[PDB]
């Protein structure tokens, strides 16, 4: 349920984490 945005190399990667 938490939408996570994590910078993965630049890139920003958005994903629900419970």
């Amino acid at each position: 349920g938490v939408a996570r945005c994590v910078a993965r190399r630049g890139v920003a990667r958005c994903v629900a984490r419970r």
